[PDB]
């Protein structure tokens, strides 16, 4: 009982700041040279603007695939930045008994006391699990009820921070490599469906040293890594369940990828249907789908397409599968929560990471049709502004139709084609009355109109009754 | 004999036409301009700045006080100072030119006299009293009408969009943009212009014909003539009336433009008597100045837009004297020049840089949660909160304090959010009492906008959970 009393004193005297001992490290971008850029796709004008952003959120710690046997409820760890990177460092010493509590929904919480070891905690969990589904028939079922998350992802750090997942696992299965992806002109959108089936918690002993066997000494802890820079931690809680990831990769722009997916996919699945779209499909055809399913079932799929109605229904089925939880069909560990052993303060961290958001806007070209059928001489004036980005400067050039002011007779009809960089259209029509005190009469003067696909201005009538109609009548 | 020699001096007087007069635009430094934010009260305001430039043809206005030297058939020394409203008179003695008055509907009636401010003015008005006498009409329609409007950043943007005389407007409207920008005021300008008639002059083929036989080449070098400063001929002058309306405000550029564009048109100002209280308080922050340049001049300061009598007064100023009459003198507006030697246009293209200021306003809002059903529910509300700090758009994920907590009916509460909240998601769950399916999701809405009021109502029973959201979407 003398060794524990030394561990308590050395623990209580171990001075460290809970907030700064582990720290998320995100991407930094350090450069303001993000000028707008432009191009044309025939009459279509495509402007791409870039903005530096950072995303801030509580960092959820995934249970790594390769360290499940070290992150079980009641495990001990040495705090280390390498825990945030998916490599938690076991604190391997002998321990005394701890209360482990399984929280299953609709059931009263059953607990059991054992020395926290992977084999002991696992057996205890699987026993309580046996009694629960050995009491719902053989072993039974849980319908899909998912938390939903979606986002474009710039790099591995935005991914980890928004989705709280094990990058290492997801890199294996979904084949995520952002150097290859940006080297091509590809963007990535990611959806996650997440369902927690049950949780398992562990109570930290009032006096912390009580977690150790009586034989363990302070000197064993220091040899394993413990110190003020690496205080000990206690796995307070692990969640178990099922997780589905959908990765959408495209050469389309970020903005067009996000818009296409946001309109065809949601928390309800994929509602993509036939007879109300046609260029949507040539977009969709450019989107490669990958899927990984983890917990319950285990599956990965690659090479699916959203044109096919039967790929869409295969996806929705994967998503809305009921899971038959049993001894032969387990749940996967998803996230775990650590507390500092010294006092029981959380070791959850905040994370920040910077990224470059790219916004693409497409502005379609258009036409102005002028038609004169009136019994008089008429002139048309058409002007507009043309937008250009030349280095980091929005250049605005006033322009004019070559025919402005010229006299026009009898049946006259022309089309003025405009590209998507034209704004601020002004149109004026005048008809010569033939009478000296009112020689030119203005039948229409529309300024500041927008470029629409087809604008038609018709004048007709006679010298003293001049008609004007514009379509659309903006 | 001086004609032989003056004519050959303009042999190949070395100058490029396009280079001898060049528009001097504003240039902006390329120091970074970061987004700026502030809050009024729960309303969130983001201000962004973009460096721009505007290019167009530069219409040269007739400067007040240089009308004596920019009449048709007058002679000028070329020079960057002309673009700035100080054209340099070339005062030598001149022969006779054919000057042609162009009245709308009239035959082009010409006369040949010695180019002089007094000569052409008398010659034009003599032609005017003749066209008026041969008409029972007191009034005729102008040859042309033009309506323009824009925000203005500095004097150069103003000169280029409007082809105005900067100096006349600076004095009459007391414009100064270094003071205006300091006080955080924005400026919207509108112009109405009527050209009643033009008055052109034909340039003789043998250019020297324009000088009396007594003037020599040395009388001209003494007037300032060079290769750097070739001679100009005022070929055509437009006469009429012009009015400027200057709208000045502590409102933002975006909001000033949007308010004026919606209450002004080529027909004048329209304010609906049934105006929203929001719209009326913005109009109450707009001060209106007016400069009228015609046969009569006038300047108005401190007009307002807050009553229909204020709007009437302004529309009456705009449309007063917009028809040519015997009693309603036209005034010179714009003038066009050729190089005396060969006759090509001395007209220049212009470019100027400015900083455009785009302001967006994001009102606050509430989410009301209501629970009426016969079961235990929990709500989950999250959003992102936007900030601009340094040059960084910062997005902080936030959650309602009450998330995940069991709620028993009746429950009601309100979550207030300010306008930097975006991307709202709301999840409502109900406990069925069945171990199979303990928790059932009854509504899950993500990526929603912050509206002034979003109501989420849940009711029903454990196995029939009802859900309504208003606005649905």
């Amino acid at each position: 009982g003398n060794n524990r009393a030394l561990i308590n004193d050395k623990l209580a005297s171990l001075q460290y700041n809970p907030k700064t001992v582990m720290v998320f490290n995100g991407t930094s971008i350090s450069n303001i040279d993000l000028p707008a850029e432009e191009r044309f796709d025939d009459s279509t004008y495509i402007v791409m603007t870039r903005e530096k952003c950072s995303y801030e959120a509580d960092f959820d710690i995934a249970v790594p695939s390769a360290y499940e046997d070290v992150t079980y409820p009641g495990a001990l760890l040495v705090a280390s930045n390498d825990l945030l990177d998916g490599k938690p460092q076991e604190l391997a010493v002998d321990k005394d008994r701890v209360n482990i509590t399984v929280d299953l929904p609709g059931a009263t919480d059953i607990s059991f006391k054992v020395v926290p070891t992977f084999a002991n905690v696992r057996a205890g969990i699987n026993d309580i699990l046996s009694k629960w589904f050995d009491s719902h028939g053989g072993e039974w079922s849980l319908p899909a009820n998912f938390q939903y998350s979606s986002s474009l992802v710039y790099d591995e750090n935005e991914l980890m921070l928004k989705f709280g997942c094990d990058i290492s696992y997801l890199k294996q299965k979904l084949s995520i490599d952002f150097s290859s992806t940006r080297a091509e002109k590809k963007s990535v959108y990611l959806i996650r469906f997440k369902q927690i089936f049950y949780s398992v918690s562990a109570e930290r002993p009032a006096k912390p040293a009580d977690i150790f066997a009586e034989s363990t000494t302070w000197e064993d802890l220091a040899r394993a890594g413990i110190s003020e820079e690496h205080p000990p931690l206690f796995v307070k809680n692990v969640q178990y369940g099922r997780q589905i990831f959908l990765k959408f990769e495209s050469k389309l722009s970020s903005t067009e990828l996000e818009t296409t997916i946001k309109g065809t996919c949601s928390k309800d699945g994929l509602k993509i249907d036939a007879n109300a779209s046609a260029a949507l499909k040539e977009k969709l055809s450019q989107i490669d789908v990958s899927i990984v399913v983890h917990g319950g079932s285990e599956a990965v799929y690659n090479g699916l397409s959203l044109n096919s109605m039967d790929d869409v229904q295969k996806i929705n089925r994967i998503i809305w599968d009921n899971t038959l939880l049993s001894r032969t069909n387990t749940a996967a560990p998803l996230n775990y929560y650590t507390v500092f052993l010294k006092d029981g303060v959380s070791a959850g961290v905040h994370g920040t990471t910077e990224y470059v958001a790219e916004k693409t806007e497409r502005y379609s070209g258009g036409e102005i049709r002028l038609e004169h059928s009136g019994w008089y001489v008429a002139r048309f004036t058409v002007t507009w502004d043309e937008i250009s980005y030349e280095n980091g400067l929005k250049v605005i050039r006033h322009k004019g139709w070559e025919g402005n002011g010229k006299d026009r007779t009898a049946p006259f009809s022309t089309t003025i084609p405009l590209r998507g960089n034209a704004r601020n259209i002004s149109i004026k029509t005048e008809g010569c009355t033939g009478l000296a005190w009112e020689w030119w009469r203005t039948s229409g003067y529309k300024v500041g109109r927008a470029l629409v696909p087809l604008r038609t201005v018709s004048i007709g009538g006679t010298t003293l009754h001049q008609t004007f109609s514009m379509t659309p009548a903006d």
